[PDB]
C-alpha cells in the first residue's frame, strides 16, 4: 500500500494524459522511477524541438490575436501608485481592499489592469480616431487564500474599446472569437462573466459607469480581463493552477524536481 | 525668448529624428502646436499599421533569437524569497544591498535573474543533455537615484549556458552575434562588460566561481544580463531611458500628453 506522502510524490510527477494507474501493485520506487523517466524525456523533447515557455507563448499568441483585430499593444507599469486603488472605488468592505501587495509607502503591485488602461484610453483619445482599441498582458498580484484556481502572482490579459461600437453584442463577439481561436470551451453568464464550468476565466464590463468620471472618461466602452494561467489550466487540463504559473517547480506543467 | 518651462514642454514633444530647431523665432504656442500635430500623427500611424509595443516586440525578437540558438525559454517568479539575495552574496558593503524593493517580510521584487537561473540550471541538469542553455526575459526592480540611464522598474534579458563549451570565446560570440542581429553598436571591455560608449548594456560572467556551490552548481558556465530599455534607448537614440520604459507618459517613445 502507498503512503499519502508517496502518492503526493507520484502525483507531482503525473501528467494529465499519462495512462498510468498508480493503483497497480507495483512498488513506489518502481512507479517513481517510471514517471521520472517519462518526465525527463518530456523535458528533453521540449529542449530538442520547440523550447518555448507556455506562459510566454500564450502571451505571444494572444498579442497576435488582438493586434490583428486592431488593438494597440500596451505595456504599462506593474508597480503603480497606491492612489489608483482607492480611485478605483476599492476600500474597506471590498474583497480586493485586503489583497493588495504594498510596496514602500505610496505604491503597490498592481492587482488589476483597469487603472492603467483607463489612463491610456483618456490620453489616446486626444490622438487616435474612434473607436479606441487597446490591450495589455502582464503580471498582476493579489494576496489569496491557498487555492487550486488562485495564484498570488499571475498574468492578466486586459482589453478595452472606447467610443463607437461599444455594445454588449460586440463585446460577446470578441470574447467568443478569442476563446474559439484558443480552443477553450466557455459559457457567458449575464456586467458579465466568462465561465469554464465553475472556473471564472474572465469578468467583462460595458460602460459608461459612474466611476469613469474619476478617470476623465466620458464615452461608452467595453472590456474584459482574463487570467492566462487559468486559460493554460483549462487548455492543458492541469489539476492545480500552480502547474501553469511562473515557477521554479514546473516547466510547461512538467515537474522540475526529478 | 522661450522659458525653461516652455522648452521642457517642447523637449517632451520632440522626437530624436525631428528636424525642428526650437531656437527659431516662432512663438511657443506655434512650436507646441506643430509638435503636437506631429506626435499625434506618429501615434495614428502606429495605430493604423503596426500597433506593437517597443518593449514587447523587442522581447519577442530576443526570444526568437535565443530559442533559435537552442536556449530554453524560462519564465520564473518576479516576487522571490528575500533569502535569494543574501545567498547571492549580497549584504551590507554591496550597492545592491540597499536597492531592494521588499514585499511583506520574507520576499522582494527580484533585482536580478541569477537566483532563478541558478535554480533552473541545477534542476534541469538532472534531465537535459550537456550543455544546458536557458534564458529569461522579464521585469526586475531596483531602487535607484534619478538617472538618465536608470529605471526602478526595468526589463532584463538573462541567458546562461552550463557544461561543455563554456569558454570566454564562446561567450563573446553569443554577445557579438546578438547585438549585431539587433543592430546595436558595442565594445566588450575585459568577468566582462558590454559597453555602448559610457552606457553599460550588459555585464557577463564566466564560471565556475565559489558562489556556485551555495546554489548546488558544480560545472563551468557562461552568461550575461542585458537591460532591454537600455537597448531600446540606444537603438532609438532616446536622450532619457524613461522614453523606453513601461510608462503611462510615453508610447514607443512618443509623449502621451498631447
Ligand atoms: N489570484 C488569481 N490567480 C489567477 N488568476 C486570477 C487571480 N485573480 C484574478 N484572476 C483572473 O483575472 C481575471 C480578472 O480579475 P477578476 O475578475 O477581478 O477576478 P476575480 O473577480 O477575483 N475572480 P475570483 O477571484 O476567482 O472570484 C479573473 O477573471 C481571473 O481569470
Ligand atoms: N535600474 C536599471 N535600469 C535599467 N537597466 C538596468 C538597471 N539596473 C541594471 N540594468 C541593466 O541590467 C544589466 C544587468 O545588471 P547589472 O550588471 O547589475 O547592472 P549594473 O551593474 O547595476 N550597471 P549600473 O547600475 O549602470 O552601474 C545591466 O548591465 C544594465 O543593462
Ligand atoms: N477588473 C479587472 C479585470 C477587468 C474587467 C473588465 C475590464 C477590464 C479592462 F481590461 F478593461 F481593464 C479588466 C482588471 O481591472 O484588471
Ligand atoms: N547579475 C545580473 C546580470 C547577470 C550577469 C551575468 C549573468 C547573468 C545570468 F543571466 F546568468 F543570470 C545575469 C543578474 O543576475 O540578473
Ligand atoms: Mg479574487
Ligand atoms: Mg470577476
Ligand atoms: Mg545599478
Ligand atoms: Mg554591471
Amino acid at each position: 500500500a502507498l503512503t499519502k506522502s508517496q502518492t503526493d510524490r507520484l502525483e507531482v510527477l503525473l501528467n494529465p494524459k499519462d495512462e498510468i494507474s498508480l493503483n497497480s501493485g507495483k512498488p513506489f520506487r518502481e512507479l517513481e522511477s517510471e514517471l521520472l523517466s517519462r518526465r525527463k524525456k518530456d523535458l528533453q523533447q521540449i529542449y530538442a524541438e520547440e523550447r518555448e515557455n507556455y506562459l510566454g507563448k500564450l502571451e505571444r499568441e494572444i498579442t497576435r490575436f488582438f493586434v490583428d483585430r486592431g488593438f494597440l499593444e500596451i505595456k504599462s507599469p506593474i508597480l503603480i501608485p497606491l492612489e489608483y486603488i482607492e480611485r478605483m472605488g476599492i476600500d474597506n468592505d471590498t474583497e480586493l481592499s485586503k489583497q493588495i501587495f504594498r510596496v514602500d509607502k505610496n505604491f503597490c503591485l498592481r492587482p488589476m489592469l483597469a487603472p492603467n488602461l483607463y489612463n491610456y484610453l483618456r490620453k489616446l483619445d486626444r490622438a487616435l480616431p474612434d473607436p479606441i482599441k487597446i490591450f495589455e498582458i502582464g503580471p498582476c498580484y493579489r494576496k489569496e487564500s491557498d487555492g487550486k484556481e488562485h495564484l498570488e502572482e499571475f498574468t492578466m490579459l486586459g482589453f478595452q474599446q472606447m467610443g463607437s461600437g461599444c455594445t454588449r453584442e460586440n463585446l460577446e463577439s470578441i470574447i467568443t472569437d478569442f476563446l474559439n481561436h484558443l480552443g477553450i470551451d466557455f459559457k457567458i453568464v449575464g456586467t458579465l462573466d466568462v465561465m469554464h464550468g465553475d472556473l471564472e476565466l474572465s469578468s467583462a464590463g460595458v460602460g459608461p459607469i459612474p466611476l469613469d468620471r474619476e478617470w476623465g472618461i466620458d464615452k461608452p466602452w467595453i472590456g474584459a480581463g482574463f487570467g492566462l494561467e487559468r486559460l493554460l489550466k483549462v487548455k492543458h487540463d492541469f489539476k492545480n493552477i500552480k502547474r501553469a504559473a511562473r515557477s521554479e517547480s514546473y516547466y510547461n506543467g512538467i515537474s522540475t524536481n526529478l
